[PDB]
């Protein structure tokens, strides 16, 4: 056939990362720097918001999804799938189909959230990359993403005074993490800890 | 610093990263479009399809290197080279993962864009996008297995009357290419003339062999 | 210096590595081994296989974390940890052709040392594993250990159960001919000395699983 | 089953080498530095012959092998697959097995060769790579390795007479090629007229454009 050649030319880059292993998903704004020229300083509150809706909008469509951190102009996304012994896959943990729905799905819900406040606001485009952690790395990965929320912080703010505490999210970030009330919704963790000293709060997506 | 050293080493693991000098196509197919199109109209929808062209055109603007853009049903193939000279650079420098995944974006937002104008309140539609390499003589077959998957796909939406009288686009689905105008130039447009590229393989080896 | 930056950009495309601190597993396969072993004796060699126990040997004395080696027919399996510590090392960082290769040399060149009192060749393959499952992928290797014996002894001269049931008792063979062997680092006196071993009493891992478990958790 | 599972991690790092394109093969010696001790220096006879015997044998035994060249401690391989319509790749374009199965190809030869006049030598070891070329680089990349070789035999030889040239043989100037050979037998042979492929560029690419 001439479908098996030119399917087989496909699978040469159909690559998947090893199962029961934890996932790690990172969408970063694409040009946002450009993007975020109207919005304000040092924190702009409609642009942060458009990205809480986003987070939790992933966390609804994303299987195995436990964790969901927010900062600058990224989301990552922790993902678990041995949860139970015959936990399945998101797409099979195909590395090519989870950084782009990801990115897909970022996209969709943050660009029709942001134009209901700003019309005239240009399309915002995303890229994402997935990879693994072994358990024991999970808590540091967010933990340096958040050393790195902490510096730019302090860095965005010292901006505007020349060439005390603020709050949570403009400090360190925010997560979105799964609430209970019986049923099950996600919610924005206005009051997200500083991972270095709780990092429970991580590993209890993490070992179960 | 010596944390993020670590974590990048593990990010890097699956840093992927085309070989350049060679044709590259992406290919953006809609993610549950069989639930998405239960309102739109069968067996064809003039305004669905002009929602399509307009992101291929969105598409081919943006990526650095692109070509040709193949639209059919829910699918979009992005043909793109990048040894158009010596000194030419790839786009994200070949990144497996960007690549996919900034083109599924950009196809997404632009999408969503276009459909959310005269149809307000409709669900948000999502793509998944793949990248892949391609030797320059099988770029043209690879047109054609998309080519002959539409006129499939197209004889089996007119079933559940002549066939060969319906639009090029209904038949065979359509390219779109830049095209060269006075003005005062350059310009992404749909090719409504779009050929059998099974008969005129040149009409997409053109941009291959450079 | 600017051409040779351009080609390592096409080699460095497939410069793949496996993620850090995380169990890896090597898998050596003969090449041709049916053809190789024709004057070999059936259904079992003894000097065929004592080679690979040699090679099992140097193997472990030479890839940096290996733990376990075991062996079956004509592959070589080898446990690879690189979490040992915090500062624990990769081998080739984790350079999976690297591996790849580097281990299916080695078996070669010793395999053939041995032997030489044709040529033989091996392939190489490497993958991690979580923590859970390298336990789960010796028993695998074991079970199929045993099947490819009870088929072979039953040959000369269905089911695996079917054959062993009417088959001369097969309980009755060493080990080694029964459900392969490992090999594992043991710890002497001759005066506190340490060596690579050929466990002839080697468990059954689906009885034993803390025999392979206590190299994968720390 | 619990096999099914256990293939599905293996899989994922079963890579393959997209089709239908030039593969190059590089096998280098294991920490050689220590194993050429007790050979002569700069330019090592027994040594160098013990290469051009292992690619003869490599070149015997891959299959799609056009080209193989010499150098130090590396061996090249030039591999092409598309000969024909119905050309099989080497293990179907497996990196892992190409890559490991060529260095203990290399590896297993080697060491029988070398121990004829050798005896006492330990055993040598090689690793070895695999990847994809564009035609337009094939060419090149030898050059790249000989335009390499040349630096090193040029350097080498100044280490014996200064501390810090063309009437030298041309392996110990710029390294050899084996290629097949037509006598109606055929033989893989090692081209003591090796050329430098900067000039005569149409030596290599005579087996890339097909
Ligand atoms: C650190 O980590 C932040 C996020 O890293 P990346 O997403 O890799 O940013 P980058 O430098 O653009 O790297 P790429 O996105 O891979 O091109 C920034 C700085
Ligand atoms: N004013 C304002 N700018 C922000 C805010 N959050 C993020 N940004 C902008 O986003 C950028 C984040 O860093 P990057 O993601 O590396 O910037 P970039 O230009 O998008 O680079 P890429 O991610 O590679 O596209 C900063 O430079 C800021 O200018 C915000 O809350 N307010
Ligand atoms: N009404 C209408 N439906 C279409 C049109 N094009 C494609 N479709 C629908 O899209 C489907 C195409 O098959 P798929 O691409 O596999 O549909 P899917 O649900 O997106 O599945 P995935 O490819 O796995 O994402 C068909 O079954 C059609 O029902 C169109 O032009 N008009
Ligand atoms: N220009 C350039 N040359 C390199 C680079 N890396 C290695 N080389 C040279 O290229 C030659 C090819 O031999 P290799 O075995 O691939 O070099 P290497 O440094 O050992 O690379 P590894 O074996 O993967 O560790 C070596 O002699 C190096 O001196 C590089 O990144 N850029
Ligand atoms: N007579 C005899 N043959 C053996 C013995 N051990 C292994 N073999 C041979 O080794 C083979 C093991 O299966 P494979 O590894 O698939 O054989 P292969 O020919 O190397 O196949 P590939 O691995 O794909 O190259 C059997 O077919 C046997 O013929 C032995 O102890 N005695
Ligand atoms: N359950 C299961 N078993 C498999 C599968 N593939 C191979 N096996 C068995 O597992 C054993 C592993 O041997 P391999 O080295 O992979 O031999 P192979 O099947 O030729 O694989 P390659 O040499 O890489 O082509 C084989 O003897 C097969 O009988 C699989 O997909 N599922
Ligand atoms: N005496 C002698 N030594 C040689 C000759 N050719 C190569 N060598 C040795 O081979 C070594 C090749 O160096 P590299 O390939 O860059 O690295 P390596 O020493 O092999 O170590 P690794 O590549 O990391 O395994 C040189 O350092 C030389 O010492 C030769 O003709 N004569
Ligand atoms: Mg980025
Ligand atoms: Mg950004
Ligand atoms: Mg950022
Ligand atoms: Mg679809
Ligand atoms: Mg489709
Ligand atoms: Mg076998
Ligand atoms: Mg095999
Ligand atoms: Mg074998
Ligand atoms: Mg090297
Ligand atoms: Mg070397
Ligand atoms: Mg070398």
């Amino acid at each position: 056939s001439i479908g098996d050649r030119m399917k087989r030319y496909e699978n040469a880059y159909r690559i998947k990362l090893p199962e029961r292993m934890p996932v790690i998903v990172r969408i970063d704004g694409a040009h946002f720097h450009t993007y975020t020229k109207g919005c304000a300083k040092p924190f702009d509150q409609d642009l942060a918001e458009a990205f809480w809706e986003t987070c939790k909008y992933l966390a609804q469509n994303i299987m195995g999804a436990k964790l969901v951190y927010h900062q600058s102009d990224e989301i990552s996304i922790l993902i678990t799938n041995y949860d139970k012994l015959t936990t399945q896959s998101w797409f099979e943990n195909n590395l090519q189909k989870i950084a782009s729905v990801s990115a897909s799905m970022a996209t969709a819900k943050f660009n029709e959230v942001m134009r209901e406040k700003y019309p005239d606001k240009p399309l915002a485009t995303f890229d994402g990359r997935a990879q693994v952690l072994p358990q024991d790395e999970v808590a540091n990965y967010f933990i340096w993403r958040q050393q790195d929320a902490s510096k730019n912080s302090i860095s965005m703010v010292a901006q505007a005074n020349f060439p005390n505490d603020l709050p949570v999210w403009q400090k360190r970030g925010i997560c979105i993490i799964k609430e209970f009330y019986l049923r099950s919704r996600w919610s924005v963790d206005h009051e997200t800890p500083i991972i270095s000293k709780d990092r429970e709060y991580v590993e209890q997506f993490v070992y179960l």
